[PDB]
């Protein structure tokens, strides 16, 4: 459209934006009056990021984000923690000096050893194992490039393709080859057990997953770890990262397990050439988006808004089109934790994000995500559809949903209406799980038992927010998840 | 045509050498010499582009034999030339000492059209007469490349009072922008004709970008100015391309009547990105782009495209994107500014660039992209565009590898350019001058000869070349398209 | 479909038939036992032309129906009354002897005369007024070809294009003409009101319709006459009779005041050209499908079956194609009435409709009616499309309706599903009003006020007449009709 | 296309004058001579068709002399000349006296293969042999025209018993039906031998309409006769076309090897009407013609299209309707029988024929019917193809009235007759007996000229006929196709 350019975004689209914002949480904003800031700016889940910090600094983190839900009681928090996962440095050397490298010149297994600039350590174990002779490896985040020449028992030889200076105890990537670290570590089972079940979390991102398997065990490790909930299993979320090509080959078993997918595009980019990263995130957007669970897009979406009031013109760009290829999520890392202006980062990315929803043709995305599920389809689905057919036929406002679960607002949320999905529940841990489901928005009640009930409470509660007034027409989906109404609000 | 194995299964190199989206380089300090200008052919550049917002007629026209010298070193490519203008600006005055001010969120500044005043913290200057005119109560005015942001007040007979939103520190003449705002500054001034008759015509360069184009108007100025000047060519008027940069929300209100009277698009996102709101760019850019595909224009998405790469030889992830949609959503050609013209990493640029552009292609559906453009274009059309789709649908329909089109001016290859065929269009012309004018079209690569008036040599000819450049095989079909003495679509086979 | 040919059609098929046949009533099934016949052959409404034959006559017809409707009580039989409406006819000659006619040689408005060779006489008293120089006129349905050469005061002049023999007060069409004849005349009157209200009948088939006041006219006799109803207006159903090209040039204001339309072929082959009649029937039956309104093909569908056991081949494709255009109804003339094969042409009119509706699809079907209706639409009528989407995505063998007016079950009908309609209802007069809904079988219950005791029961019965099994699914509507379940069947 | 318009506006004269529909005649006593051959023509027949089930070689001669006698008198028109063999049948035998026999439903009745045994109610004879081994249990046998139902009880060594079904009175020598069952006769025997070589080869016919072909073996042994047979084409084999007529279950499941194998076909109804159920029918027809369009092959619709016209001269709905329907379902050609061979009111069963067509074809969406039978055809496809349907795609995109074809076998003109383009096909060719082969393509009218060697000439002519015949006007598009020396589209405007 041409006068959506010159028309204004209006303050109802904005107010009412459809995909989640998730903010990473750093010094920049670790106190309860910037939190409350970015949940005013427009955040979704706060994440915490355990690649550095302890228990004890993350804690106080959660203790001011708590404090924030409590400040603004109308909005909803989700908080996600973010493991280390496996990983891969180099050794140690003088230890002080760091090595030269030329172009035209070996790397050991034996960690213990003062690397020169002739041979280096590896803390990964099993490297010439993984890594067959003619494939790359990259010290230092892609700084250092070296090419595998032999493999012996205990090291692997490499010659060298640039004049690097680092360094020690840099990150390596091992760009198309499987990594054999086991996805969960004792300091990962420490942080998943002690602190995101401890202290009741509502997700997990899971770092590095390169197969369903990974998923399994990270699953297994909930299941029996049921010491901080008196033996009732969490309901905590599994949001398995996709940070290299193993987990983009085995997608499909990885998406079947997991709960949700984040495209982590900066390990991504190591991992896979820049050309591949847009192809690679459109593919796995589009395979959430059928398969129904939420998907995330991450890592230097707005990351020039680390140093300026306003963003470059490929970020511009960049969100826009994350929201039009189908993505519920969207995140910031150093935009939010590190950046000197995180509410402008947040505040920017809610209004290219509103926008790129208002250009959205749901009609025609309806019909694309319709076709794309095989018939004949389970009956909560067949529900799920006719809800967001009619509410474009009757033109009805507003979509309320009745769940214990809330699977059943995130079914509605697959077939992508243009009306925001009020989900009803009982408990708040998973109104919190829907801050990753696009354009739901839970109200928490006391009971969902009565129908009748909650419906003219949601509707009385969406009167009162702006979101509906008397006449307008409403969906209601309920049991007698096998029945759909269409009600008028008084 | 997006999947698994587009992810697993590397880019091949016949991918990147059969590029159909078109790469506009910015010349510079970091490209400036010979040696530096074959790098950035290699690497894929298809433009190079003259900024005469900067620089001199001297400076330029050495940077231009170089450009020209270095073609002379791979003669086997081609690249075209555009002359960027200036165009008309904004800046603030001097100040006391300056010695630069402080302004502070809340105050009352004042913006005066007296250029000879020394300004200070309470009050500055503005080179632009017409400011009060242009501007209303309410009205956004930002200075220096947006930092201070200003909201006008009250509107005077000769001055402005704006509310300063932000803390900033501002110096001497600094940019101005006035976002929702007509500029009345003429967007060809003496400067700017200087550039365009005594360089642009006189050393025959291929583009110009024309800039700040707020109406069809102002592409008509330009059109004139063309017309009256014939003095380097003979008395025959130029075939220069106008090339019309839309940087503000006039140029956007405006568009169609713009594009219509433009030769090309150039959706200059930098400037746009001042004077409108950063929600509203990429719907800008993919709506300017959809109505030059319809329209059979060429189209430029500029700025900031790998603005990291500036200091770093890799891009950002949204970079990364950035390019790859741009292609997607129909751009003919994408540019590069700081990253070749003062960056430390050009050649990266270029690369980087040009292998997610091909990359990009590759996930293009052509059928339907061909259906779509073809169902926008009204009925019925002139004989040249319905033999141009023609050529396109058969090639599909036989699976043809290339599309040969014998044309004196270049017109039939842009038509066929238009419904974006998935082989590659060979244009065979007599100039040279048309070969460096197709060089902003999508998916053309053109062979000069020496003659075109024989058709069956030429075809021949074209063939033989082509299978020489391993862009087609024997026995495969190519489309042969021309004029009885354009009007006739054949279909040959390769010998 | 190849194996459409060679695999033969089944007996669920044709036992669930969608298309509803109309068979007229004469001698060759006048009794009892032939009304059973034809009911096992598969009639829906039995027709009753009143064109010929007196209220005795078809009354006594009438007891034979009724009785033959309690002989078979499961199956539901509507009842249409055919006026014979306006009429043009010829003037009496010696008598005796008939006229000879010649090409190149008149009419006249009084009646009251002895015509010749030279003149003749003319029932319509407006017919100079209505006929312009130029204009044709057709004595003895289209054996007789004349000109208006002159147009007189009382009378006008025609010049003959064939060597007629006929004949003695024949009938006569004014093809592109507009006849200011009443729709109703005083035997008409006495049929609508003494006999069709009298009796209470379902259907009133209004012979040649020509603009939308003739409707209301026919509306306004019923209002007026409730003195054999006690007061109580009728709901008997106005079946609009497109007759000739008036009819046909105001069909949208006919459709729109009208319940249902019949095209009846047979006069507009006389008023426009044969080459039209297959525009006509299309394009009107089409508007109808939009309308959400009942059409009804007739005339000339299986003639042939007359005088023969199997019909021509042309009228084999006719039958199946005007069910394909979308026709609700089929109709039975002369093939049911006074032929000698009246159970072989309701049996092949029955199994060639059968194969016509599996060779239907209905995906596509429902979209192309979905989107030609404008949004928004009304609450019942969304309720109606979700029912048949719904129908479709989960595989549910039937639609199951609650109405007291029918008028849901018309709805969903118009959407067309695969699925048989069942729609219940406490009144008879529904049920036989539904005999014209396509793809409707209803159920007559004693109270249809607790949905979930209706919804039990029509499922039961629904099993006991083989439509449905255990585990299956069924779509239920009904109000809170605002309201869609899915459920399965016991 | 279908609107309140085209019911009120009348029907024009030029639409019947460029009708697309071919129209089949079959010729009889009703119009046998002169006189009536020239009224078929100016009604609008396109191919005059000689049933060799009746008559002799003398009888059919003189009819064939009268034919092309009628074509002398209309030398504008061009009526192709079809031959219909008889085929195998399958014939009831003698009875006693005869003295027909009285049957009632109940009764066992007998039949045996001994055709020399005089038949009475317990009992008849049967000319097919091979019934038996062709029947199974439960199989149904029509005698006479479908008047007797009999169903197979006990399959003996030399007769078969069945269950009479129905009350019937039967006479000697009456046809009989299988229904569901292989007849293993000869689809040519030596009367379809003679016929085919002494009369369709020897004076030229066009087109020969195989009888009863059960499959594609069948074709080829129709095939192997014109190919050994050349005795009156001074070694040249003939291009008569093989339309293979579909009249039982057999050629409905082979269907697909017949469709290849054969140059066309006719979906005879009448026999189909009586081998399968009447519900069939509508079936049958509308997937073997879809079946035909995508083959590229002409299909004929066939038998009681307008029966009732046999005895009146106005048709009844359901014909109306019908004729329509076999028009917009893809149908090429429509045939009349007893209308014109034996009936009434022969003259207006070809006009009503004739307008309904025109009607029909009024009422098509062309380009929604282009891209079904585009999409429909695998690709890739073969040059003459792409050219063929770029020439209709072309001719909608310019408003073209006209698509011109030169072509010295009709296979290019039959290419575009696929595609089905709203425009006039004029095929332009040098012989004589490539015209009268395309009067069964639907929408081609074809100019025969003494040499085809010069294109411009050949177009110029073209063009110079078709604006005297009213089908073009001064400025109007035409598409042109040919061969550089077919694989060549123009776009040329009328002078």
């Amino acid at each position: 459209g041409m006068d959506k350019i010159c028309s204004p975004l209006a303050d109802n689209d904005v107010t009412q934006r459809k995909t989640q914002i998730i903010c990473t949480i750093g010094p920049s904003c670790n106190n309860v009056e910037s939190l409350i800031g970015l949940i005013d700016k427009g955040m979704s889940v706060a994440r915490l990021n355990f690649s550095h910090g302890d228990h004890e600094s993350h804690f106080k983190t959660l203790q001011n984000i708590r404090e924030a839900a409590k400040a603004r009681p109308h909005s909803t928090v989700g908080i996600m923690l973010d493991t280390k996962g496996p990983e891969i440095r180099t050794g140690m050397l003088e230890g002080g000096k760091p090595i030269e490298l030329k172009a035209g010149q070996k790397i050991t297994t034996d960690y213990s050893m003062l690397g020169n600039s002739e041979c280096i350590s590896c803390s990964y174990s099993l490297l010439p194992k993984s890594v067959q002779i003619g494939s790359t490896v990259l010290i230092a985040d892609g700084s250092l490039s070296t090419q595998v020449l032999e493999i012996g028992d205990d090291f692997i030889v490499c010659k060298v393709l640039n004049s690097v200076t680092i360094g020690e105890r840099k990150n390596m990537n091992l760009p198309g080859c499987k990594v054999h670290l086991p996805i969960i570590g004792d300091k990962d089972r420490h942080d998943i057990v002690d602190f995101a079940l401890k202290y009741n979390l509502d997700f997990i991102a899971l770092s590095f997953v390169q197969n369903g398997a990974d998923v399994q065990l990270c699953r297994q490790i909930i299941s029996e770890n049921t010491q901080y909930s008196n033996g009732i299993p969490s309901s905590i979320k599994i949001i398995s990262k996709i940070e290299n090509l193993e987990g983009v080959i085995n997608f499909d078993s990885i998406c079947s397990e997991s709960d949700g997918i984040m495209v982590a595009r900066g390990d991504l980019g190591m991992e896979i050439p820049p050309e591949k990263i847009f192809v690679a995130q459109k593919c796995m957007i589009s395979k959430c988006n059928v398969a129904g669970k939420p998907v995330v897009t991450a890592t230097q979406m707005l990351e020039s808004m680390i140093k300026s009031n306003r963003p470059t013109r490929a970020e511009m760009t960049d969100v826009a089109n994350a929201v039009l290829d189908g993505s519920d999520c969207v995140m910031l890392s150093g935009e939010t934790a590190n950046g000197a202006f995180p509410f402008d980062a947040v505040n920017v990315m809610s209004r290219v994000c509103a926008q790129a929803e208002t250009c959205i043709d749901y009609p025609v995305l309806y019909h694309a995500i319709h076709s794309s599920v095989p018939k004949p389809v389970a009956v909560p689905e067949a529900i799920a559809c006719s809800a967001v057919e009619s509410a474009h036929d009757v033109n009805a406002k507003l979509i309320i949903t009745i769940t214990e679960t809330g699977n059943t607002a995130r079914l509605i949320s697959k077939y992508r209406p243009s009306q925001t999905i009020i989900a009803c529940t009982a408990k708040p841990e998973v109104a919190r799980g829907l801050k990753i489901a696009r354009g739901v928005k839970t109200y928490v009640l006391n009971s969902i038992h009565h129908s009748e009930v909650v419906i003219s409470n949601a509707l009385a509660l969406a009167k009162e927010e702006s979101l509906i007034e008397s006449g307008d027409f409403a969906i209601a989906v309920h049991g007698v998840c096998n029945l759909m109404k269409i009600v008028r609000c008084p």
